[PDB]
C-alpha cells in the first residue's frame, strides 16, 4: 500500500458516506413521489446515481494505491420532510457536512505529505463544491421571498 | 391504495432486499478487486447495477398502486470469501433465498386475489429466475 492506513480508512469512510448520500437522495425521492412531486423525485433519482459515481471514484483511488474497500452498514435515512424547500435544505446541510469531511481528509493527507492523495482530493472537492452549488441553485430558484 | 397493506409491506420488504442484493454484489467486487480478480469484479459491479433496476421495478409498482416506499437500514454484508467459486456459490444461495421470497409474496397476493400484483410478480419472477441461472452459468463454467 502506497497510502497510510490512516488515509485508507478516511477514504473508506468517505466512500461509505457517498453511499449513504445516494441512499438519502433515493429516500427523498420516495417522499417526493409519495407527495406527487414526480419531477423533483426524478431530480433526486439522478442525484442518487451521481452519488454512486462519487463512491466509485473513491473505490478506484483506494485500489490504485494498493488499498482495499470495506463496505459498512448503511443507516436508515429519514423518509419524510415538510415540503420541497425542506428536503432541499436538508440536502444542502448534508452536502456541507460532506464538503467539510473531504476538507478534513485533505488536511490529513497534507500533513502526511501524501502528494498523490492531496492531488486526488483537490480534484474531487471541485466536483463536490459544484454538487453543493446545484442544491443551492434549486433553493434560490424556489426562494419565494 | 389498491393493494392491501400486508402486500405493500411485502413488496417494500422485497425492494429493500434488492437494495441489499446490490450492496452484497458490490462487496464481492471489493473482494475480487483486492484479490486482483479484475474481470470478476466487473461482473459483480454490473450485477450490482442490475439489482438496482430490480429495486426500482418494485419502487415503480408500489407507487402505481397508491402505496409508498420506506427505505430501511442496510446490514453490513460479508467482505471476504475463499475464492471465486466460493463467492459465486454465496451469490447463488442468496438468489435462491430471493427467489423463494418472491414466490412467497406471490402466494400472498394470490390468496388475497390481488390479480394486478400476481401478474406483476409472475412477470418479475421470470427475470429473477434468469438472474439465478446467470449465477449457475458461471459456476458451471468454472467446474472442476
Ligand atoms: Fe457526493
Ligand atoms: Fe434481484
Ligand atoms: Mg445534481
Ligand atoms: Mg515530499
Ligand atoms: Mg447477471
Ligand atoms: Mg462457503
Ligand atoms: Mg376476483
Ligand atoms: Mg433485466
Amino acid at each position: 500500500m502506497v497510502i497510510s492506513e490512516k488515509v485508507r480508512k478516511a477514504l473508506n469512510d468517505q466512500l461509505n458516506r457517498e453511499i449513504y448520500s445516494s441512499y438519502l437522495y433515493l429516500s427523498m425521492a420516495t417522499y417526493f413521489d409519495a407527495e406527487g412531486f414526480k419531477g423533483f423525485a426524478h431530480w433526486m433519482k439522478k442525484q442518487a446515481q451521481e452519488e454512486l459515481t462519487h463512491a466509485m471514484k473513491f473505490y478506484e483511488y483506494i485500489y490504485e494505491r494498493g488499498g482495499r474497500v470495506e463496505l459498512e452498514a448503511i443507516e436508515k435515512p429519514p423518509s419524510n420532510w415538510n415540503g420541497i424547500k425542506d428536503a432541499f435544505e436538508a440536502a444542502l446541510k448534508h452536502e456541507e457536512f460532506v464538503t467539510q469531511s473531504i476538507y478534513n481528509i485533505l488536511e490529513l493527507a497534507s500533513e502526511e505529505k501524501d502528494h498523490a492523495t492531496v492531488s486526488f482530493l483537490k480534484w474531487f472537492v471541485d466536483e463536490q463544491v459544484e454538487e453543493e452549488d446545484q442544491v443551492r441553485e434549486i433553493l434560490d430558484l424556489l426562494e419565494k421571498a
